[PDB]
């Protein structure tokens, strides 16, 4: 693997096993009195800034150094432009890569196989607010004469997470603009339960589905539509209420869906980088087009900030590179995003597809098995809650976790005079600032002496109260998260999961390993109908499948 | 550290190093005809049947016969029967860990420092009962006369985690009772968004919190009470709109609350176990007491399984064991839990608390510090969802992940004939039957061939398609998610977290854990206030304050 065979990767590993026992947080913060100042970087948007402070981390100069080197010997630089180009890099599917085309406001040409894309973006964009002006302002009738109060997006994993990540971190910008709901589950409760809560008079149906052919999206759209017929009886009354975003034109008519009713994207847009195309018509609808520009214009901001900065300096890199520190030095299996802020709820959720279905991969552009660790595992919720559910194994268990916490500066929300903010700004602080510095024996025992414990009981709780500490953090802090700050802290994380993906020489595009359980899924489909016993496989999945049908008729 | 000390852990790590590289589940399954036979348990509950296949995972007989002679060895059976006993083996705090008398149906005395609690459990559980009935059927009426139309849970981690898991599962139950909501971030954004939604005439405020002190949900109740009051404009209205569950008598009447509307519990009830006290009262309220009742007995049939099963046949301590094998011999980090129900979107989340909250330490029983990992990473999103955001890394990555798969077998909302359901089905099979089997370069070849791929294609792109398998999975699969079953399954899952406590000599039921980063943020609260730079602590959690301050003044 290309990785390991680096020079510059073996240097980094023999630095780290000979000096790892020497990094400890608290000792490096009292030995460099501008350590904060060595090992930040603040950006400015003009439209807010952002302190990425990465010094609470297992890191010297010589690390930082010795970091930047890799990426420079593993090429991230000229993949970075090959990217950005229009080059075929996701070389497995034989595509461009160009969620950066999607929201390129400066509109220079970027070119698939000979042909500059930006005419179409902009085409998709200007239907996009052409039909969500007709939605949001009432002209747009359903088939009683009744305006849109509510919007269905149907879709499964790309075209579902980014789209209610971000209409949930937006919602203070949703004013005039019609409810949102999201249904991608296969599961029946999740069709059945949204259904039972609208009117189809006045429910606008938005089917996301890349290819048309994903089994969860097309059978729930199936039975939107029967919904909907069963109180329309006509068929054309499906084109004021059923709208696609998708690349497949053919499937699309197939369904039933007006021509004029599809609003298309491109086989270079992956679905966990798709937010920003048509598949973002739900986040436009609900918050307004001048919102979801200013959102695809942050990503912009970050796009020039990623492709023009030197390496040292670049945010994304970096975040990148501490990756590469913890994952192939240190052997952390995860990365914790804590973001304190309740609208962030699902933006864990989120990079949780965007980084793990873009870098859990194994092989690498040579065709060779890698023989190193590649995309951790994401994980968290938003803070403070967090604390109250799992900082308990981050602080005191045996799990080495990278975290990154993140917060706006100004709330939505500053009631109380600002207090709740106050609090909550206070806890992002000494949550950090506690996993480095611990508490130690004889810390931990002055207070117990203090609060006037005894001699016996002292002895048996102390050992408990100790904090070992040392424990690395990234503390990102924003000034507001407005549509364009999310849209800047979104590309951010894109970008690190790109740079990852180049040092690890695997493709961050593609997503082979799904494949395998969709084919075994439709061999057993037909196998559930009837009352037979099902011997065709291995003894476990045939008694879990003779088990459901034993159970089906079960009165409970 | 007791564990590592263990003979019988000793000879378990030695045959796992021995024998390792022979485990392979294809393998397994073909020499073992009887292998679904021997390596699953049925639990008939009366109300529905449980099977949990824990076949495919990388165990042989004599596997399981070690493992079982650990759970022997560190003496499980008798720390079980400390527990149900009212012991107070929670060392640390000196306590009793009693949730399973909260759900004791049965009625047989446990006692507490010699005093028998089933009598105050009971006289709860009727105080609840009785305050249900009045507001579900009306009778209870808010301050200008109007029946509670909506209750607003406020409190957070195990005051908040439980209910809103257990509300959300049994959504199709809440036919006839009010809406429920759940605050628990200190962000102002939850409260606030919250109470735009509302008309405090008809509006049920439980403030859910064991200490009464913990500052989110006391600021939280707060606000709401302000916000009710600037309606109100009289003291004695809150009476009818704010009742209490907790520990504090004392806190709660300082707080302004009636004596009469505090529904109480017990040290001895941990807050990630408290769901089935007091705590679920928001609960009863959405479900009605009979599925409160239900679900309760369903905790009770399985503790009655736990403490009564031979060890080798009983189903949590078999989960666990599985747990120890795959941590401490294979050393995975996390445990992923995946319901194929979307009903159970937060079952994961819960579990998160309770089971990194309870085992994520590491002093012993003896003060000592382990030298083996304890408690994983618990992570998940329901099915079919996680199969299009995070599996490529489980099928492709680089990483172990042992996952419990759950799912019933009948649904809720069984529209479309069954369709949906049947295709939920056919999903959960064929994932851990694809994890299981995978796919070989000779297999993917043939593939690629007949689909008509010419030889420089095929030998490109053939490598990226290629499953390694031998992915080890639980499936539990249970005949319909009522009330009674959930509380079956939440049991199940405490009571594995129990012993694999045990077997790490750890306390799963304190979290001292938690209490550093509480004193720092008190500290910080303060130094928020006004324009001052700050220089007290280290240098990035001064410069993360000053940028703050800096930020606070910015018009974005």
């Amino acid at each position: 693997a290309a990785l390991t065979r680096d020079p510059q990767f073996q240097k980094l590993q023999q630095w780290y096993r000979e000096h790892r026992s020497e990094l400890n947080l608290r000792r490096l913060f009292d030995a460099n009195k501008d350590r904060f100042n060595h090992f930040s970087l603040t950006l400015n948007t003009n439209h807010g800034h952002i302190l990425v402070d990465y010094s609470k981390n297992l890191v010297t100069e010589d690390v930082m150094r010795m970091l930047v080197d890799l990426a420079k010997s593993r090429g991230v630089e000229a993949a970075r432009e090959r990217m950005f180009n229009g080059e075929k890099i996701n070389y497995t599917e034989g595509r461009a890569v160009l969620h950066v085309a999607l929201r390129n406001r400066s509109n220079t040409p970027i070119l698939v196989d000979g042909k500059d894309v930006m005419p179409e973006v902009n085409k998709v964009l200007d239907k996009m607010k052409s039909f969500c002006q007709r939605v949001r302002s009432g002209d747009w009738k359903g088939y009683t004469g009744k305006t849109i109060t509510d919007v269905i997006n149907i879709g499964i994993g790309g075209s579902d997470l980014g789209p209610l990540m971000v209409t949930e971190a937006l919602k203070p910008y949703s004013s005039g603009g019609p409810r949102v709901w999201y249904v991608s589950n296969i599961d029946g409760t999740h069709i059945a339960k949204t259904l039972a809560q609208l009117n189809p008079e006045s429910s606008l149906f938005i089917i996301a589905s890349k290819t048309f052919t994903t089994q969860e999206t097309i059978t729930n759209a199936e039975t939107a539509k029967e919904w909907f017929l069963q109180a329309a009886k006509d068929p054309s009354a499906v084109a004021k209420h059923f709208v696609a975003l998708s690349t497949n034109t053919t499937k699309v008519k197939e369904f039933g869906i007006d021509p004029q009713n599809m609003f298309e994207f491109w086989d270079w847009v992956g679905g966990r980088y798709s937010l920003w195309s048509a598949i973002g018509l739900s986040i436009a609808l609900h918050v307004g087009f001048d919102n979801f520009e200013q959102l695809l214009s942050g990503a912009h901001w970050m796009d020039q900030h990623f492709r023009t900065t030197p390496l040292e300096k670049n945010a994304p890199v970096l975040l990148a590179l501490l990756g590469i520190w913890y994952i192939n030095c240190f052997g952390c299996e995860t990365h914790a995003m804590l973001p304190y802020d309740q609208y962030l709820h699902r933006f864990a959720a989120y990079f949780q597809q965007g980084d793990m279905e873009s870098n859990g991969k194994y092989i690498t552009k040579s065709g060779t098995r890698v023989d190193h660790q590649t995309g951790p595992i994401v994980w968290g919720e938003p803070g403070t809650n967090g604390q109250h559910a799992f900082y308990q194994l981050i602080h005191q268990g045996t799990k080495m976790i990278p975290c990154d916490f993140l917060i706006p500066v100004q709330t939505q929300h500053p009631i109380r005079k600002g207090l709740h903010h106050k609090i909550l700004l206070a806890n992002f602080l000494a949550q950090t600032e506690a996993l480095m510095r611990g508490k130690s024996t004889e810390e931990a025992r002055k207070e117990l002496q203090a609060a006037g414990k005894s001699p016996e009981d002292l002895e048996r709780l102390l050992p408990h109260k100790v904090f070992e500490g040392n424990r690395p953090t990234n503390s990102i802090v924003f000034t507001k998260l407005t549509p364009f700050m999310l849209g800047a802290l979104v590309a951010m994380y894109e970008h690190k999961i790109f740079v990852q993906g180049i040092i690890w020489d695997i493709n961050s595009f593609d997503q082979w390993g799904v494949e395998l359980g969709k084919q075994l899924a439709k061999k057993i489909e037909p196998e559930l109908d009837g009352s037979a016993q099902v011997t065709s496989h291995d003894a476990s999945t045939n008694g879990l499948i003779n088990f459901i049908k034993q159970q089906r008729e079960a009165r409970v």
